[PDB]
């Protein structure tokens, strides 16, 4: 209630952070990763959700929100 966390275990990783609306959402970008299925242990951390993807870099991490964070 507190504060929600997530938590991406890896060698990496040069990330960035930045906030969306409509709907509210937390978007994170990770470099030097490759989409793979332990992308799924994600699900840990949604969000109302959280989707995952990525567009041969670089994956994109997407928290929709149900409060301003």
């Amino acid at each position: 209630d507190d504060t929600l966390s997530i938590r991406a275990d890896g060698d990496i990783a040069r990330y960035e952070v930045l906030e969306l609306a409509d709907p509210p959402r937390l978007a994170v970008d990770l470099f030097g990763v490759g989409l793979a299925t332990r992308a799924p242990r994600v699900k840990s951390g949604a969000l109302r959700d959280v989707r995952v993807g990525a567009h041969a870099d670089k994956v994109r991490l997407v928290l929709d929100v149900r409060g301003t964070m």
